[PDB]
């Protein structure tokens, strides 16, 4: 509904796709051989893949790159002796551990004296300040010291900024603007490559050829992103819910958002557009799981998602028919479009996985039904169960042609600690941003209210105490994601690493939380609608 009508209209050549497509295909070599130059250091292939990292192009490359640093990781003490460079040190930080290789933070240590630690002379390294405080947030949950680097950093950039010489490097000025107010590990991939290109156009210095690159890669992304929203509009269209029932929210571009976070790559666009539908649908059956539903509603809705059909009739009232009808409908489709892919297996854990979350569900709405607000502790338990961050992952997974549908969902079901702290991520993030929609509605047992009760603590206090949960477990999904690799699938993990810095876009709001849609609004048009001019 209106951003609908705006995707379902515009105008997609392909003949330009193709084009993109072509001018990619050529320059890809040239950057290759940048990677694999025999003249270059590890260093410099590191600062190169850095790089490509911040322009959203190191995917083309990743076989190339995961070697490069695999060996390089083996001859890390060797390569950092007598590197006293803050912002090289803070680069190979932030490298290493993105491609799960654990760069100890005693590497910190030599710009640390005896005490404050951090030094002060550290403070006409501008640069060096910026990627020191971008690799605070790549913490381990032991790494007390992190934190006493973001601080420092924020503290002496926000001097920096506060006026004397800042002004004589605006494009360095605005980009370190952007870090403080949204720090690369707290935003999303696509988003970080599309202000870095602007960044890094403004750099005296900056390669052309990276540059060119990376724009047409942004374009050829953004095509696919446009063409995923055209076909979502259609099919929800099609789908046509908004006849069948009356309270149809519009969740059409953060359901989009719900797939790119995970992934945005060109080659994940079936995947994109698999989990956007799965999403929009499950919406709705939360949606479902409403206060002013019924005892018997609700027990009756529950009991058909334990069974997954189609009442009996021994049964209940129409628009509830109408969802229970959709979401058997919508899932058994996308299950015969992934027949022949061989991933119907994957499509038919949806609803399996869900079966706990109806249940889960049917208790919070008994909670509300009956104005119950129950202690934090207690919510807690059922609150990371619809969170369900195990079906989320599941979603994603449906449409990787490069992940084993057997070794992902044994994973899944061996409950795996880095997607209990990202059940907590989501549930305190969500229940935090959305509350006075919460509150609006009768939906008064959640995370933030919960705890207000429970402690007498103002609404203010209760944020600030859930926000420190927040982090401890975004701080656990590092280092999960580091430990597993080896162990799990890369491209597995790095959907879990994506879920917390999707997190962090949708919901946090400086301190925090906020709702999505005035997020979503500040990136709307240069993500969705115009492309960078070549
Ligand atoms: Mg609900
Ligand atoms: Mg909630």
């Amino acid at each position: 509904s209106l951003w609908g009508d705006h995707f379902l209209s515009v105008s997609l050549d392909r003949g330009e796709f193709d084009e993109l497509e072509r001018e990619i295909e050529t320059m890809k070599p040239l950057v290759k051989d940048m990677l694999m130059s025999s003249q270059s250091s590890d260093k410099e292939k590191i600062r190169l893949i850095h790089l490509l990292v911040s322009l959203g192009s190191s995917y083309h490359f990743d076989k190339e790159i995961q070697d490069i640093l695999k060996h390089s990781f083996t001859k890390l003490d060797d390569i950092i002796v007598g590197e006293d460079d803050l912002e090289t040190i803070s680069i190979m930080f932030e490298v290493f551990r993105l491609y799960g290789h654990k760069m100890s933070c005693d590497a910190f240590d030599r710009f640390r004296g005896e005490d404050g630690r951090f030094k002060e002379s550290l403070a006409k390294d501008v640069r060096g300040m910026l990627q020191l405080f971008e690799v605070a947030h790549l913490g381990t949950p032991s790494e007390d010291i992190m934190d006493e680097a973001s601080s420092f950093a924020q503290n002496h950039l926000d001097s920096w900024i506060g006026g004397n010489v800042s002004g004589a490097t605006p494009h360095l000025l605005k980009h370190i603007q952007n870090s403080l107010y949204i720090p690369r590990y707290c935003n999303i991939e696509v988003l970080v490559a599309r202000e870095y290109i602007s960044y890094y156009e403004q750099e005296e210095g900056h390669n052309k050829i990276l540059l060119k690159f990376a724009k047409l890669n942004f374009n050829f992304c953004q095509f696919h992103y446009i063409q995923e929203l055209k076909t979502l509009t259609k099919w929800w269209k099609d789908l046509d819910l908004a006849s069948k029932l009356p309270y149809i929210r519009d969740r059409l571009v953060e359901s989009h958002l719900g797939g790119l976070g995970p992934y945005f790559e060109p080659h994940y666009s079936l995947g994109r557009i698999i989990v956007a539908k799965i999403i929009m649908t499950m919406v709705v059956v939360d949606d479902t799981y409403d206060a002013h539903a019924t005892v018997p509603e609700v027990a009756v809705l529950t009991e058909c998602l334990q069974r997954l059909n189609i009442g009996a009739d021994d049964k209940l009232p129409d628009y509830l028919r109408t969802v229970l009808e959709s979401v058997f409908e919508v899932m058994g489709e996308i299950e015969q479009e992934m027949r022949p892919k061989g991933r119907s297996y994957g499509v038919k854990q949806v609803l399996e996985r869900f079966k706990n979350v109806a249940k889960a569900d049917k208790q919070l709405t008994e909670w509300a039904r009956t104005g119950d607000v129950p202690s934090f502790d207690e919510y807690m338990k059922v609150g990371l169960v619809t969170a369900g961050m195990d079906g989320y992952a599941g979603y994603c997974f449906i449409g990787m042609e490069d992940v084993s549908e057997k070794e992902a969902f044994e994973w899944l079901s061996s409950n795996p600690l880095i997607i209990q702290a990202l059940n907590v991520m989501f549930r305190l993030a969500n229940d935090v941003g959305t509350y006075e929609t919460e509150i609006n509605r009768g939906e008064v047992a959640n995370g933030l209210n919960c705890y207000m009760k429970q402690y007498g603590v103002t609404k203010e206090e209760a944020s600030q105490e859930l926000r420190k949960i927040y982090s401890n477990n975004k701080k656990v999904v590092m280092e999960e994601f580091m430990n597993s690799h080896d162990h799990v699938p890369r491209q597995v993990l790095l959907r879990c690493l994506n879920f917390a810095r999707l997190f962090d876009v949708m919901y946090t709001e400086g301190d925090g939380y906020s709702e999505p849609k005035g997020k979503i609004e500040h990136f709307m048009t240069s993500l969705y609608v115009h492309p960078i001019p070549l």
